[PDB]
């Protein structure tokens, strides 16, 4: 797609069984609860076209998902079967849809809305981690305000009542650092700027007192082989591994197989609770034949996982599973 992403475009979110607009002053902000439908109007080359970007979540009901199926057939429908239909699910977006915002960050908060309990409230004090992708694109991500969610990487943003922290990773990228402020902007704060190794005493206090965060040497470093996560698999009759690509999110680690993260200097092997004997035995094997065609080989437990690993995932919730 070689349009710049300044077209007319209109956003509805699912709720219940209707869409409803979205504050246009809000464009480019969403809640990982829900899920969205996007139409987006252009003209490249000549020509006019149509796009359709059903976005959907990552804490999204299946009921939902289900009322935008619909939404989407009457959408299409209403406007002729002309436009281009695409599905995403949250950390997959295309760079055409990242653009769409006009080079602000993508903001995701926790939350969203239901039909039992309606808008749910935001908290008073909010983390964020703040991750851009090889090409530019950031996303902004919402999270559970402990410091052990932290990781040296990215950079982050912390809100409270009466302070705001811009704390930055060894290994933040500037295009992380310049949406950290976008995202501060959103939220009309102004932020203290923290490197990380000499943060405030307040700024442990506000994520509930200081402690361990995710954090290793690859990690920390800034110039960037970046990480690989692969899924292992019998399930089709032999066993076989292959590649799950865009933005590692904790969706991607399949609970009934073996999923490999190669970090140059480290493989992982995280193992599904309702993975068998014979997909680890295998992915153990294949991971030191990768290794050896050119490096610790760690084994992790679904539930168990240390921060080294945890680290290269865009939100971690301890109760997802
Ligand atoms: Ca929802
Ligand atoms: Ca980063
Ligand atoms: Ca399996």
């Amino acid at each position: 797609m070689d349009d710049d992403g300044t077209g007319q475009k209109q956003i509805w979110r699912i709720e219940g069984s209707n869409k409803v607009p979205v504050d246009p002053a809000t464009y480019g902000q969403f809640y990982g609860g829900d899920s969205y439908i996007i139409l987006y109007n252009y003209r490249h080359g000549g020509r006019q076209g149509q796009i359709i970007y059903n976005w959907q979540g990552a804490q999204s009901t299946q009921d939902e998902v289900a009322a935008s199926a619909i939404l989407t057939a009457q959408l299409d429908e209403e406007l002729g079967g002309t436009p281009v239909q695409s599905r995403v699910v949250q950390g997959k977006e295309p760079a055409h849809l990242m653009s769409l915002f006009g080079g602000k960050p993508m903001i995701i908060y926790k939350g969203g809305t239901s039909r039992e309990g309606g808008q749910t409230a935001p908290a008073s004090t909010r983390l964020f981690q703040v991750r851009a992708n090889s090409a530019g694109a950031t996303r902004a991500v919402e999270v559970l305000p402990k410091a052990g969610a932290l990781n040296s990487n990215d950079a982050f943003v912390l809100k409270t009542p009466s302070a705001a922290y811009l704390w930055v990773g060894t290994g933040a990228s500037e295009a992380e650092k310049t949406g950290a402020q976008e995202l501060l902007r959103v939220l009309r704060a102004q932020p203290v700027q923290v490197a990380e190794g000499s943060e405030p005493d307040g700024f442990w206090e506000a994520l509930g007192g200081k402690a361990a965060y995710r954090t290793s040497p690859r990690l920390k470093d800034k110039k960037m082989h970046p990480p690989r996560l692969f899924a292992c698999s019998n399930k089709i009759g032999r066993f076989v591994i292959e590649e799950v690509p865009g933005e590692l999110m904790q969706e991607d680690l399949a609970t009934d197989d073996v999923m490999l993260l190669d970090t140059w200097d480290q493989v992982f092997v995280w193992v599904g609770k309702d993975s068998q004997e014979e997909e680890k035995t295998e992915a153990l094997t294949s991971a030191k034949r990768y290794i050896e065609t050119d490096t610790p080989i760690t084994v992790v437990k679904q539930g168990f996982e240390p921060p080294s690993f945890v680290g290269w995932f865009l939100g971690w919730d301890d109760d997802y599973w």
